[PDB]
């Protein structure tokens, strides 16, 4: 009913820490009564706890397994492409899909839901990344170049050695989805939730 | 030129996305035939790792385990308080341990050398963060307070719904330092790179 009592929400990993300091103020000045519990896990871990009851509500990049419960897509996030200053696409303004596929790139480790879905998979490379971060300095030490969300991209074209430019034709692309158990009394609940952020994060990409 | 060649480091998760940005393009750009690898898991992870020999070196909060390896420590790290805005504190200049005592203190889950350091005595509560973003996140849903190393802090001392203030009477602190196996034939090695890290972290918190 009321917005009000403890909520308990997962988010995965390459999610959570980028998307959180946009939403959440905004929802606590909202939803005054809401007492928030964040936590944090894989897309089968955050998955597995929903269906246990374990978890509220998960926030994360609908997948095919997402599929058996209620999904809400909340925003689409395009991701940019990160290589080392030093590099020599350095200075251009973006790089189509097509000059990627002959060469290969940093990868965050199975289980992550970016690798099993890097469009497709026409990009072996025995070291995984296991964090976002970790991927992020790894491209910063020059070991390689790779894809990153936008909300893990900063406002600066350029920093910490590293250079942040647009993929395009096409622009890869992610849905990023609040979902809970079908038939959840609390159905109005989320649904007001989903509300919230989709207003927030809409023509925020621009 | 020793400088060159693989190297293997592993960053707890509460140093390695927050130190990494300042040292790494440095490191590279002195050791430019370093080829680096960044790996991340918790401080028993790590250490058993490195006695493995699996990894070459790795960096985290000196602790009683790290004691049976070499330890170099690279630089000392305050802790600052964090609250939400909607606090009493808010508005204060600094807070004395003291004034702690008696509060709702929200902590790392156990396998995080932060908890364990628990420089004083409180009130010790049945919800673990796993993340440092997840739980300074907490915090701006105002579920709680808590301490968070210096380098995890931003500039701004208010910043997304979240006031960072400093801790007093006394200062918690935690050394960060590199630690690698005894013995190693690349002793000098990892010596030069410590130094040169130790050199760029000084004087960086005044």
């Amino acid at each position: 009913e009321t917005m009000s009592g403890p909520l308990h929400i997962g988010l995965i990993p390459t999610v959570g820490p980028y998307l959180l300091p946009h939403i959440i103020p905004m929802l606590h000045q909202t939803f005054p009564k809401l007492e928030m519990y964040l936590h944090e896990a894989q897309t089968h871990q955050l998955l597995a706890q929903l269906d246990s009851g374990k978890l509220d509500a998960v926030i994360l990049a609908l997948v095919k397994e997402s599929e058996a419960f209620i999904e809400v897509p909340l925003f689409d996030e395009p991701m940019l492409l990160a290589i080392y200053e030093d590099h020599p696409w350095a200075n251009r303004e973006a790089v189509p899909m097509a000059d990627l596929a002959g060469e290969k790139l940093l990868m965050l480790e199975d289980g992550h839901s970016l690798r099993d879905q890097a469009m497709g998979f026409c990009f072996d490379t025995h070291f995984r990344a296991t964090s976002l971060e970790t991927l992020r300095n790894m491209v910063a030490a020059g070991s390689g170049i790779t894809l990153l969300p936008a909300l893990a991209v900063p406002p600066e074209r350029k920093r910490d050695g590293v250079v942040y430019l647009p993929a395009i034709k096409p622009e890869p692309r992610r849905t990023i989805g609040l979902v809970y158990r079908p038939g959840s009394p609390l159905r109005s609940r989320y649904e007001q939730l989903a509300e919230a952020i989709r207003a927030r994060m809409d023509g925020h990409f621009d």
